[PDB]
């Protein structure tokens, strides 16, 4: 019974990822990258934004607070 989380790069694109707030984010970040590539955002520079915060693949969704009516922005460093 996970949720909808909801991403989005610079803007350009936005989209969602079920996963849910107890994963480490690197979960999403593969989710993410099955959806773009390894090229738009490779896990390893998957990096996320919520609340003006930065978000690693090592941190939980749920510290966080990634809920569906909210959305992260998954920057990656280029």
């Amino acid at each position: 019974m996970a949720v909808t989380i909801t991403l989005k790069t610079l803007q350009q694109q936005t989209f969602k990822i079920r996963m849910e707030p107890d994963e480490t984010v690197k979960v999403l970040k593969e989710k993410i990258e099955a959806e773009k590539g390894r090229d738009a955002f490779p896990v390893a520079g998957q990096k996320l934004i919520y609340a003006g915060k930065i978000l690693s693949d090592d941190v939980p969704i749920r510290d966080y607070r990634i809920d569906e009516k909210n959305f992260v922005v998954v920057m990656v460093t280029k």
